[PDB]
């Protein structure tokens, strides 16, 4: 088929290969793990990265000290280049690490929202965000009295230029919206956005946790303020993030976690801050995470995002065909062509719970619930939804192996 | 020796087998390893635990789902009770995994600070605290107009009990105390002090990342309020850490970071909170992490305490004596037989920047500069020392080579 023609030409066997996790049985069936989109799996190079550092050089981070300890800097200063590199961010110290994307967005709303938003203004997100880019705005908006403002969607899940540029107006200070929908699949257009944004004197907080896995990403074409994703999606270690930010603002914003490494100086009754980014890194680093992070930079570059994008497109247009194909599969968002590796769905009659149980006694594994997207859901005027996603380990083996267990369902349950 | 014998009882020559990293030349000298309190080592079984984690079972958490996912949620689960058992909390709610004990720390300090801290309140401190656990207590006084207070400490760098009655009054909300010095070696008597705090209506914060690692300890005994601690200075992975709180506490604390997990509900402007602990964990755990530290915690109780807390007392007695025998060495704190693992000093007439990097080309790693702790040196008044730590994988011939390498080094600066 033009599926197994797409699988031989990205080599998907040999990506494979390098996933051990993928070679299991779950309930005696194959493993088709269809849940990237929650975490992804990793690849022996990152894990070999990892057990390296335990066994040769793992030590506290600090310029000029002993041996293994200036190998461990030199390990975590070269882990952020190369996320600097990843992204085009102009300047080593644009790039934070932190725990995650949820981090890093409560980091902007907290030290940039706190001192740039007062009563009155506006903070414009969308319903189609995760909890992570709601809640933190929800609660600034609550500490500032401030207002929260809604793009509206398509009847498909998109945001209109016309509905964009009528809910960002002169009182906006802050855009905080997803690059890439975890749920609907959409792709926003952020460099537009951020452009609408700009002209009005807001700055934009980029959510590009489903992004920064799958495409390339440059900071200086697309002109965001802040861009947040995180390791564990993109074949990196959990506990994991990163937080870009123009230089310009993180040199004002403050601190909001305080003690060693961020310092510069205490005394009994004062402190002063270090120099960026190290100003934003309370404690001992994340130091075996940042450098197992820059080795999935480094796999995900040695394939390249083209050949990446090509593959989860074909992937995700063959698995969307064959889902519609099932009388009684409602799928949510976007025209097949026009979305990410990710289709949610419903099964007629079949609560999705249900569907998620039934799948994994056939070994594939997808989700079941609200995704973390509680106002989507409402939006689309459901409780639950499944979700199956896509990344570069996936093959139509997986793809038909859910289509044949959702057929599976439907007879069990009709 | 005696140092000889202690060696034979702890059998160290098996314990230091677990810890490839140790067996490797440093400017073609062997690896003598004396920094531990700046971050420990990490033995083979604790890799094992992380390798086949991400070979296996990685999947995000939630109860009920997918296999592999429902696998990371137990051992996500299991870990957190590993933990509650390690330190005798009564729940197992009580027990919120952090970045480290710098978040746990800076987590009390905005959470249980804002809402219990007023003008004219008093938080006590000590001028041995490392930053982590000053800077917040500094931020906490500035927000709220209070006012910080330090507990006098005796010539040998300890808390006086007269010295801490005097200190903690009817106006104290807050005691935020070290259990172990990372740089005297001081052990302050902190179920003691928290019977003061909670006569005078206070609450006790311990900083407890120097004593985890070392000896036993029960919250229920110590009657702890807050008690924080990080995993990789006990033998676990980079990136993870304890807060500990009274259930009582925890349940009447606002969470300061908002998204995913940590939500029960989310609409499109006000959201609910989970029931403890998961209040308290904002986005995708630290779930790799949780499992490593669960397996360290393990390997540290097949040891037991009371045969570390031997072996440990021995090595130092051993290496205090030792180092009081060079001419021109001052070591700072408390007698060699009222001391933890460390031992920090100066050597005549030579700067501790260049003690650290001459011992370093003779293999043995130690650290120089303020430890975090610049209002201590600032108390001895010095401006940086250097220091020598000890654990569970370090020997007699360790000690004896720092020994050489200070004898040395005194004659190449002579």
């Amino acid at each position: 088929s033009h599926m197994a023609s797409a699988e031989h030409s990205f080599d998907v066997n040999e990506v494979i290969k390098d996933f051990p996790i993928l070679d299991q049985k779950v309930n005696g069936k194959r493993l088709a793990y269809l849940d990237s989109t929650a975490t992804s799996q990793t690849p022996v190079q990152v894990l070999n990265v990892l057990e390296d550092y335990y066994k040769r050089y793992n030590s506290n981070v600090h310029r000029g000290v002993h041996t293994l300890g200036s190998l461990a800097t030199d390990g975590y200063e070269n882990a952020r280049e190369t996320v600097r590199r990843f992204i085009n961010a102009k300047y080593f110290e644009e790039i934070i690490f932190t725990r995650g994307t949820t981090a890093s967005i409560n980091l902007v709303a907290h030290s940039y929202g706190d001192a740039n938003v007062e009563e009155g203004d506006e903070i414009v997100v969308t319903e189609m965000e995760h909890h992570a880019n709601i809640v933190p705005w929800q609660q600034l908006a609550k500490r500032k009295n401030a207002t929260l403002k809604f793009i509206p969607m398509t009847a498909d899940g998109e945001l209109n230029i016309e509905d964009i540029k009528q809910t960002i107006n002169d009182k906006t200070k802050i855009v905080a919206i997803a690059h890439i929908s975890n749920v609907l699949g959409t792709i926003n257009d952020v460099k537009t956005i951020a452009e609408i944004a700009h002209q009005h004197g807001a700055i934009i907080s980029v959510d590009g946790a489903q992004a920064a896995p799958h495409m390339k990403l440059d900071m200086q074409e697309m002109n965001a303020d802040f861009y947040s994703f995180s390791g564990h999606k993109m074949l990196g270690p959990t506990g994991i993030g990163v937080l870009f930010g123009k230089r310009e603002l993180l040199q004002k914003m403050e601190p909001i976690e305080f003690g060693g490494d961020m310092i510069d100086f205490v005394s009994k009754y004062d402190a002063t801050w270090a120099d960026l980014p190290t100003k934003f890194e309370a404690g001992t680093p994340l130091i075996a995470q940042a450098i197992g992070l820059a080795e999935a930079i480094r796999y995900l570059e040695r394939i390249g995002f083209d050949a990446i994008h090509k593959y989860e497109q074909e992937l995700t247009i063959y698995a969307y065909e064959q889902m519609s194909a099932i009388e009684g599969i409602e799928i949510y968002g976007p025209p097949k062509d026009r979305r990410a590796g990710v289709i949610t769905f419903n099964l007629q009659d079949v609560h999705p719970h249900d569907v998620a149980t039934a799948v994994d006694t056939e070994g594939v594994a997808v989700r079941a619930g609200h995704h973390c997207a509680q106002p989507l859901m409402k939006w689309l005027n459901v409780s639950s939804t499944a979700r199956a996603s896509f990344y570069i380990y996936n093959t139509k083996e997986d793809v038909d192996q859910l289509i044949n267990a959702l057929k599976q369902t439907k007879e069990f349950f009709s």
